[PDB]
């Protein structure tokens, strides 16, 4: 029984854990508080992505976008090292995806434009996609309980859903995408870890305070049968400092994964 192991984690990790993934022709959807919001992070910035690339025709990736010192607000691996010289919109999703670069995902709010920064457009993005749950409300750089720049397990999956395994992208953007997701840098030790070798994963990490660590999925079998996983959580016993911890998120995965194997 899955309920009763995810419950153990919770307790092994002092947090609150969150899983979906979608029923698929033999699987039945796996679901554990899949329905309760737990903060978005970085993981809005592959829907993110997602606006942008639909947005605009394809050579909008070429577009150099310039940046200075008051720009570089929140964690920038990439950003910082090209402030200099300014980013083209692809180089950004590139950063904003691989990662999980804080100001390359500002710029691409910016870009997508509107109320808020563009986190009013990037909501409307969602919406079209009939997620009616997720919201993102400010930018990078929320106490637990606040509904502020939240999503839910079941949410979040049907919106990857729909961008890597249905048709809310046109191919040739649903591939940039994709390749993205597949370079990631930032998710060796969640879901990725959880699954066996042969199986195919790309992702997109969140991480921030109270602990929270989160991973979004899709994962292909070595007979290439696509699954997504969402898999969310905060620990917010440990007040704003708690550790995010990883290993939960491994672990949850490695739940998934016996079940789909
Ligand atoms: C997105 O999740 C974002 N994180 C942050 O910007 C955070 N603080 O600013 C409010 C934060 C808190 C803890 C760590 O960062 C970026 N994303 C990710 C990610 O995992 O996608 C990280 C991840 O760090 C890892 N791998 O442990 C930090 S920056």
């Amino acid at each position: 029984d899955l309920a009763d192991r995810f419950a153990e984690l919770e307790r092994r990790y002092d947090a609150r854990l969150g899983v979906y993934v979608p029923a698929t022709g033999t699987t039945a959807a796996i679901e554990y508080r899949a329905d309760e919001r737990f903060a978005f992070c970085s993981t809005f910035k592959a829907p993110l992505v997602a606006a942008v690339l639909h947005q605009n025709p394809l050579t909008h990736l070429d577009k150099l976008i310039t940046y200075t010192s008051d720009d570089i607000r929140s964690i920038s691996p990439v950003a910082q090292q090209h402030v200099q010289t300014g980013m083209t919109i692809g180089q950004l999703c590139d950063a904003a995806i691989r990662y999980s670069d804080g100001t390359a995902a500002n710029l691409l709010l910016a870009d997508l434009g509107g109320p808020g920064g563009g986190t009013a457009a990037f909501t409307g993005y969602l919406r079209s996609l009939g997620d009616t749950v997720s919201r993102l409300d400010a930018e990078a750089p929320d106490p637990p309980g606040d509904e502020r720049d939240t999503t839910t397990p079941h949410a979040i999956a049907l919106v990857l859903q729909q961008l890597v395994l249905g048709n809310a992208l046109p191919p040739d953007k649903r591939a940039l995408l994709t390749d993205w997701m597949a370079r990631n840098t930032t998710g060796a030790k969640r879901i990725r870890a959880g699954f066996p070798a042969d199986w195919k994963v790309i992702d997109k990490t969140g991480t921030g305070d109270y602990g929270r660590a989160n991973d979004i999925a899709v994962v292909w079998s070595p007979t290439g049968v696509p699954y997504v996983v969402a898999v969310m959580s905060d620990r917010a016993g440990g007040g704003y400092d708690a550790e995010p911890r990883e290993a939960l998120l491994a672990e949850a995965a490695t739940c998934v994964a016996g079940v789909l194997a």
